[PDB]
């Protein structure tokens, strides 16, 4: 039983996480065998030759975020370690890279320091280096005006593959780099003129970031002064000549008015190149540079918008149809009022176009049409438009900050087939001709539409086959049994935030629509206040696995005096997984906790107001595997749960007010394999293979002991976060975990 | 200050406010003085003869929301008080109107009870009685079907000119009123047809509510069972014919398709029509009706809309300009596409059309031009309708359900001059065009346009003598210090909850702006998360009377290194109310607090994270009125306040970690009107004319006693919820108010 470091097998080698556990200086309590220490997030000040003695076999140490003054590292503190390939020391406040490094070292991070001097003495000797990453050092300090780089400093690094100077002001591409190089990152480096020579010699590069010099700004969660005279970055006729091997150019933020299309002459493999952030509405007209591009997959254009021009049409280059290879165009923040089916004909040809991405551009009307010419599309992205009804009569420095990294549409949504996201839109209601000469659309968001319209059933016809559907944050009235009945194939169903007409009596609600779906796995009704329905007062359904009813009003609904919704889930008898959080839940009648369907492996009633559970009941439910009961205000547990369930592996009872564990609990039900009972009051203690007793009050004075002996014989039995189980008495122990008492 | 009533001398009489007091009887320590007894939101079960013994003086009696199984009110308890005018008994679960009520009632409230018999017996001796309200009785109760109405039960109150049986199963017209009856409420009375006879000889009537009978359903907080078949309310041809006098007919969610002109045939002086929530697209087309109304002021046809309906147009009649007399048009879901000039051309000659109200109906295109066609325009309210930017050229048994009761716009921007409510609509930037062809604005709401747009001071060149600006909740990029610099005559600008580029570093913060308005009062910054400025690190205005600086990040900028915000406000020269709430200030630097302008009456820095506050720095603020630190961590007070103000009037110190008052606190400082140290850890006391010190854990032990004492001695100094002034020690007080122990016999220890 390890401390203060959680050890665990990975692969071929034991890694200790000694992250976040408050520690003042490196533990010399950690496991003979570990290859791999995480020591970030803590406090530690000083590292010494003698900081990781008896620990010659590490091959990576991350010290990153460290303290939360400065970190003080001796000269060939890390010298000894002949096996060090990985040294990770980010945001350590760290004034020059420290001397006698072990040339053992393939990857360095000193990301996030105060280094102005990168010298020939500090890193000249690592000739082992493949990835340096030396970003956010010279950044928007009044000390350091550029960083001062030695000449020929990485020349001897004949191993490099991956260098980073991005966020230090530059001015000017560092001479004599290696051969070996295939990624340089040089964003936000201030460097306004490209030279011929500049990239000389770089015949094996992949990848080049020239990304955010020269800005237009926008929404970057770092300082942005453009060039003066909102000048472009100056990028020399010649200066990619060389660079043959480039499969990824970012020039994001550089104010390009216009690209030189001799820039690709020699760069027939270019697959992804970012534009982010330009002023390129007219390249994106009549442009050369598309003829350049023959094996280009991801290409963006987003936010080239002129300001104040809001254009009736956009107006995209035949040479469009050269961009063969294009699996992903995107297009946000262009800003224009119509996309005609003409406007795209020369995309409708590019044989493996996946995802159009037309984000931000505040459209009004699309010929729908046109999205059946085409042959591989599988994700049209139109969030935040003004599609209107159819009725026509503090931040991750390691982030990619130009680029919508995520996936546009929810992977879970996209699996289905065809996905159309109109979310953040204008169709305040679905007209009659909203979905008509569209695709068979498998998954459809209309979120955040302002939609509080009534469903008669007839408004999804044109697309019956969706099987994902997103209705989230809107005002919908459930006020018809026929709601969304023609979408016969419907597996997911999303109604979260739909509050607005469920908390108002003067209409009816009806969710008898449900019964109808033959298909239907996975309903949210999450935060929809629901203290009623009309003449239909249970949910019915065979196929449902998935209920969220969280944020709804089961404490009105169960406390009706006619008991009308005793049975309300009973119907559902397929439900595996039922989510009851946030219900105002003070005390559950024990005829409705027995009408939760028997089918129920994993039950949530966290986060609600309950003093009591009657353990009795979990007789009724016999496949129950996990039951969360956290954030309660529980007091007593049963003395005898085995005779309840032969089902339960998790249960979590974290946030309650638990002072006492019966004398028969943590001994006996063998099914149980997660017990949860961190942030209780438990004062002390007095098959399973977690035990999480975190933020519990201990009285730490020898009572305690018949535990800690507990501890020692069952090893099987992980208890996590060691750190933060506390002595809150006496005095002299309020701050030790229960593992640093003695025995006298 | 009698216990547990707080008395009040008003007009030559004494009120008693008793209510939301937890009082489990009638309290016996009532003034003999007192005339009108407030017991509200009480737990009283019981109503005898001996309740109110002597109190001979009381005209009105308020019991309501008694308790919170029902009230128990005894034959004949009220009748000994002879002067008794208004007795109000709404919610106290009533099973019948209390026998023995006294003949002096002139005002009766039984709202919300179970009263399914109206007998004789109960009110017909009540012959002073002037209003009776009986709403919310038999409504959707299993027990009653219908509410029992004795026959003539109300004929013998020839005095009555106001009845309530609004929300009441009754079915039809009770027959037999009064014709001193003035104004009739029958509004979800599931009444269906309307005789000839129902209202005859009810020739005084003002206003008839017939609301809610046969409804159409949309927002109403109450249940909604349309009539079978979406029948509407039947009204006979003559039904209204005596009815010379209604000036208020209330006809909403009655479902009407049709409109009968006969109906308002004898009704000249009809001054407000509601025919909210009805299906009377035609009639608004068409409207016959419309010539029969030459006195009518206010129109409300609003969610008249056809389900599915987008329509092009609205149609309205040329009849519309026979309204001579209409000062205000409501329109709201109609839920069309393009209001044309021409749409409009009947409402262009109503001489005295003051308010259109157009709210809701999702409309894309407005000729904006037609409104210069309106002679006495001030109200233009178009919330929630779809206009783009244009480049190419628990709940109140009294409120009206069915009608906007409160202002459609903020009567201090209306108060400027005609006004445009633009709010919840589609202007995603303003173009260049937006405001062409607009009479002379002097109030406008952009609010909540989903604008996320760069200001360059151009965009309100066509509208320059805005004075109330409203731009809040929207995400404007403050990037230009010419930003609303066209916009002269500027007194009130609120541009709360516009965070999202102010959080944002890549992008510059300009407030700049301000500087240049040379009549600016009032300015509004609430949440936006300001942590940064560039260039200009100071606000500065000549003009500036109140700043809300609240929901902003002075934390950080009172914590820069180069103290470059440390005069952040002291260029506001002319400013008196300043709001620094909600800016997680653990500390105030003496030299930032010394900055604030000395001009300042009333500092709010409540709901910060204050430990300390240096009560010394207030001698720099000697027109200091009002301080407010409640919701901070503050732990000390000053012990020689004296010293530091000779101004301040009201300190507010509720939810601190105050545990003790300094001896010389209370006495000295003869400025304080109104000291507030509730929900503190006091544990003991040891000019004015109000403290609160409830939500204090109090040691009731002798020492105690000491306050006690200059509680009765300084009888002036109201002290209000005596109630929640609690003992937390020792074990046998927790729970009782500290006014509850006796001085003769306490303890000493448990300290
Ligand atoms: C079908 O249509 C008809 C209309 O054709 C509707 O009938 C109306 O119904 C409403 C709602 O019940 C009635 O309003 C009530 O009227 C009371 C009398 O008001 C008048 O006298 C006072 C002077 O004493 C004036 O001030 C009023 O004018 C305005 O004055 C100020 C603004 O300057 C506002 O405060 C007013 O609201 C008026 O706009 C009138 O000339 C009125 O007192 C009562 O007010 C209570 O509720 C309001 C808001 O909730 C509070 O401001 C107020 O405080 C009252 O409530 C408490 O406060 C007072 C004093 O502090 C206490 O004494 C109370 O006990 C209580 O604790 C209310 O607004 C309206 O009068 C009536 N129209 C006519 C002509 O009769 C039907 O309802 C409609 N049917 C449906 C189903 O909607
Ligand atoms: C952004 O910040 C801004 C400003 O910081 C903020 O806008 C202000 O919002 C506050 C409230 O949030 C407003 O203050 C209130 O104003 C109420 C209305 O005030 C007027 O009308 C009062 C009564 O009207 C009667 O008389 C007229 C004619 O005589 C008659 O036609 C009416 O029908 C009616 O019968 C009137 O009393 C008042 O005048 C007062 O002004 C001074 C104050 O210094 C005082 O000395 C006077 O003696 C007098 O009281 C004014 O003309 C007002 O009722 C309300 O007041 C009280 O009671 C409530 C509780 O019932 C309390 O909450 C309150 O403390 C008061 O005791 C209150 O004062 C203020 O007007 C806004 N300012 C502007 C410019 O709009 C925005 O809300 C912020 N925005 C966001 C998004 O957060
Ligand atoms: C200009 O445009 C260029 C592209 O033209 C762009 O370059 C790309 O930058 C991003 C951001 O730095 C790079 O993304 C990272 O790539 C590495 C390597 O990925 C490969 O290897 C891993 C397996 O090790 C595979 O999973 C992956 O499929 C690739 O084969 C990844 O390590 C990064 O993943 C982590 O970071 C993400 C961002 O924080 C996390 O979300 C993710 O969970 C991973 O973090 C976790 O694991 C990390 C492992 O080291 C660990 O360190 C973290 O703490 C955490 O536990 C990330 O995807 C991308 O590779 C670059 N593209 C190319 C082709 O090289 C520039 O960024 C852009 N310029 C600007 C200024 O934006
Ligand atoms: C309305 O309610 C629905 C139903 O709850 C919500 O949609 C679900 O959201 C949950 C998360 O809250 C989704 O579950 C998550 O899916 C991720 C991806 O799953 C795929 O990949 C995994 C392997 O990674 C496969 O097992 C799986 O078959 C899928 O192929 C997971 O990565 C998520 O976390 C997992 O890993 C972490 C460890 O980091 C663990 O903590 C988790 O326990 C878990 O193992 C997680 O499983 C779920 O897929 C969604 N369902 C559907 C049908 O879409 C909506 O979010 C909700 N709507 C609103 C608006 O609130
Ligand atoms: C510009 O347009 C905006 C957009 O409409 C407009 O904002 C509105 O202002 C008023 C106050 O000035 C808001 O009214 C309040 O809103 C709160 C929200 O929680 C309500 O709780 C309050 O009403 C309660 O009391 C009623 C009593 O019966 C209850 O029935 C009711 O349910 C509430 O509990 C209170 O009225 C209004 O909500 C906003 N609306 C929005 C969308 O922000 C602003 O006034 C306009 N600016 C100018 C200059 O006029
Ligand atoms: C349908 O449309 C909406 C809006 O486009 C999608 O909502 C967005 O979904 C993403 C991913 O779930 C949310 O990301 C989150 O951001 C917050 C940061 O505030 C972070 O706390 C979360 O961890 C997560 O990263 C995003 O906020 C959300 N946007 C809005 C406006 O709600 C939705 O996912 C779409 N549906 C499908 C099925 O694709
Ligand atoms: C009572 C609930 O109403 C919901 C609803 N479903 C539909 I189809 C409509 C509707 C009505 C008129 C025009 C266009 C569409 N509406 C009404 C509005 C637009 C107000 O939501
Ligand atoms: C970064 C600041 O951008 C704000 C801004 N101010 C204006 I005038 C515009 C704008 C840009 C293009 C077309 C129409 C209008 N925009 C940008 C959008 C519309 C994306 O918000
Ligand atoms: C460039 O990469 C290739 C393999 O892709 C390698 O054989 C060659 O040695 C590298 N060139 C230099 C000069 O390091
Ligand atoms: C399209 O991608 C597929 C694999 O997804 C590949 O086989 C095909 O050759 C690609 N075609 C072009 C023109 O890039
Ligand atoms: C409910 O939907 C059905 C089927 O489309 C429709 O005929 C009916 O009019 C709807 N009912 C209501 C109350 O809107
Ligand atoms: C649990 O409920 C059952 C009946 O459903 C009842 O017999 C028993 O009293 C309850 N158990 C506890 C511990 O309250
Ligand atoms: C009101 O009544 C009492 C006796 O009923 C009488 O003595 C008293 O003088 C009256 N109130 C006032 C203010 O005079
Ligand atoms: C109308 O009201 C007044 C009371 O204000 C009364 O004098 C008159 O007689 C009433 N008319 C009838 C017919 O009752
Ligand atoms: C218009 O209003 C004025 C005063 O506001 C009033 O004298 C007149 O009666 C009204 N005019 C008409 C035609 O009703
Ligand atoms: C108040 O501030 C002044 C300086 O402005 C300082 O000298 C004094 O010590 C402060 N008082 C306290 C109690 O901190």
């Amino acid at each position: 039983r390890s401390y203060p470091c959680d050890e665990k097998k990975q692969n071929d080698s034991v890694i200790a996480e000694c992250s976040n556990r408050r520690l003042q200086e490196v533990p010399q309590t950690v496991g003979k065998y570990v290859t791999e220490l995480d020591l970030s997030d803590n406090f530690i000040t000083h590292i010494t030759n003698e900081s990781f003695q008896g620990l010659q076999n590490l091959t990576k140490i991350n010290l990153n975020h460290n303290p939360n003054n400065g970190l003080n590292i001796t000269d060939g503190a890390f010298l000894n370690l002949k096996n060090l390939r990985e040294l990770l020391l980010e945001d350590n406040q760290l004034p020059q890279i420290p001397s006698g490094l072990p040339e053992s070292l393939t990857e360095l991070s000193l990301i996030q320091n105060n280094i102005y001097n990168i010298t020939k003495e500090g890193i000249s000797r690592l000739i082992n280096l493949k990835n340096l990453y030396l970003a956010w050092n010279c950044y928007f300090n009044k000390v350091c005006e550029k960083t001062n780089i030695e000449d020929g400093v990485f020349e001897t690094l004949t191993n490099l593959e991956l260098l980073s100077l991005s966020f230090n002001s530059l001015s000017h591409v560092p001479p004599k780099l290696p051969s070996s190089l295939r990624k340089l990152f040089l964003s936000n480096t201030q460097i306004k003129y490209i030279s011929e020579e500049d990239f000389k010699g770089l015949i094996n590069l992949t990848l080049l970031d020239l990304s955010g010099n020269c800005p237009r700004c926008f929404n970057a969660p770092f300082p942005c002064v453009p060039c003066d005279g909102g000048a472009s970055i100056n990028i020399d006729r010649f200066a990619f000549q060389n660079l043959t091997q480039l499969r990824y150019l970012n020039l994001s933020s550089t104010s390009l008015r216009k690209i030189n299309a001799a820039w690709f002459k020699n760069m027939p493999h270019l697959k992804v190149l970012d534009l982010e952030f330009n002023y390129l509405v007219g390249e994106i007209a009549s442009g050369a540079f598309l003829t350049m591009l023959p094996r280009l997959e991801i290409l963006d254009l987003s936010f080239n918008y002129i300001k104040g021009s809001y254009p009736q049409h956009i107006n995209i280059s035949r040479n469009f149809s050269k961009l063969l290879s294009l699996r992903a165009l995107h297009l946000r923040g262009y800003v224009f009022q119509e996309l005609r089916e003409d406007d795209f004909q020369p995309l409708m040809q590019l044989p493996n176009l996946s995802t159009i991405n037309l984000g931000i551009n505040f459209i009004k009307q699309i010929d729908f049409k046109l999205f059946q010419n085409f042959s591989n599309l599988e994700i049209i992205y139109l969030s935040e438009n003004r599609i209107s009804p159819l009725v026509k009569d503090e931040f991750d420095p390691h982030s990619n900050f130009y680029h919508f990294t995520r996936p546009l549409i929810k992977p879970q949504c996209a699996a289905y087939g065809k996905a159309l996201d109109l979310s953040l839109n204008s169709i305040f209601f679905i007209g009659p001709n909203q979905f008509e000469n569209l695709p068979d659309i498998a998954c459809l968001n209309l979120s955040a539409n302002s939609n509080a319209q009534v469903l008669s059933g007839t408004e999804f016809s044109a697309i019956p086959h969706v099987k994902y559907l997103d209705l989230t944050n809107n005002r919908l009235d459930f006020d018809n049994a026929s709601a969304l009945t023609e979408l016969s194939d419907l597996e997911v169903l999303d109604l979260s935030y739909n509050s607005h007409y469920f908390r108002i009596a003067g209409v009816t609600h009806h969710l008898e629509f449900i019964q109808n779906f033959t298909n239907l796995k996975v309903l949210n009704l999450s935060h929809n206040n629901i203290y009623t329905l009309t003449d239909k007062y249970n949910l019915e359904s065979k196929s449902l696995v998935e209920l969220v009813f969280s944020g709804n009003r089961l404490d009105i609904l169960w406390n009706d005096d006619d008991n009308r919704y005793i049975s309300i889930f009973k119907g559902l008898k397929n439900l595996t997984r039922l989510d009851l959080s946030l219900n105002r839940l003070k005390h559950i009648p024990n005829e409705a906790f027995l009408n939760l369907p028997a089918s129920l492996t994993e039950l949530h009633i966290n986060d609600n107001m309950l003093k009591f559970f009657n353990w009795t009941l979990l007789q009724q439910f016999p496949r129950l595997e996990l039951l969360d009961l956290r954030g309660n205000k529980l007091l007593f547990l049963t003395d005898s749960l085995s005779d309840f369930t032969s089902s339960l592996r998790t249960l979590l009872l974290s946030h309650n007010r638990i002072s006492h564990l019966p004398s028969g609990f943590l001994s006996e039900v063998s099914s149980l394999k997660h017990l949860d009972l961190s942030s209780n009051l438990l004062k002390t203690i007095n098959k399973l293979s977690m035990l999480e007793l975190h933020g519990n009050p201990f009285e730490c004075t020898c009572d305690i002991g018949d535990f800690r002996r507990w501890m020692d014989e069952h090893l099987n039995v992980k208890i996590p976060r060691l750190v933060d189980v506390i002595c809150a008495s006496p005095g002299d122990q309020r701050g030790k975990s229960i593992v640093s008492l003695e025995l006298t």
